[PDB]
């Protein structure tokens, strides 16, 4: 049992909600919480740039820090950093951004760095701003993940039709 509420289930281990993911980690303060980041971890925009924003910057300052010691991460790839307020940890994972031209077949790569998590609450990787289809990052979600993932989807209209759309 854990303490996320108003979930729908769409198999064994995927739950969806129409929630917003700065929110919703503000309330759960959840093991690990999903960014949508980019590879220079530069959180402007997005549900990066929210994220960001709630945690009054402390999150890109220590993200700066990061990469002045490791340099970018790789499209596909991931780290952990704090969580500051909204939850134990951040993962930060690098979905492709349609929107650079980079290789949606990267989008699998990037949910398999969920699979290190037992739980986490995510949102939609390559959705938003990064230009992918939120349709076919629900369907890569679902095939790829096999821990369990809370997804929260900003946009209400954006989630009823991934529910019903979904198979
Ligand atoms: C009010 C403050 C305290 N909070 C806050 O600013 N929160 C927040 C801001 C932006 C986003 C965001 O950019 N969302 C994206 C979005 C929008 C429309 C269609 C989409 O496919 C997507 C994918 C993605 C998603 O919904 O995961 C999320 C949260």
């Amino acid at each position: 049992v854990n303490s996320f509420s108003g979930y729908l289930k769409l198999t064994d281990n995927v739950y969806i909600k129409n929630a917003d993911i700065v929110e919703e980690a503000k309330k759960v303060k959840p093991t690990v919480v999903v960014n949508a980041a980019n590879v220079y971890l530069k959180h402007g925009g997005g549900v990066a740039g929210a994220l960001n924003k709630a945690t009054n910057n402390a999150m890109q300052v220590e993200s700066d820090d990061y990469i002045a010691t490791n340099g970018p991460l790789k499209v596909g790839g991931s780290c952990v950093l704090s969580g500051h307020n909204l939850a134990k940890h951040c993962l930060h994972v690098v979905g492709p951004n349609v929107n650079k031209g980079e290789d949606i077949q990267l989008l699998k790569s990037a949910y398999e760095n969920f699979n290190q998590h037992e739980v986490l609450l995510a949102p939609l990787l390559s959705a938003g701003i990064f230009g992918a289809d939120p349709i076919h990052s629900l369907r890569v979600c679902v095939d790829t993940v096999r821990t369990n993932v809370y997804l929260a989807v900003f946009d209400k209209n954006l989630y009823d039709k991934l529910v019903s759309s979904f198979l």
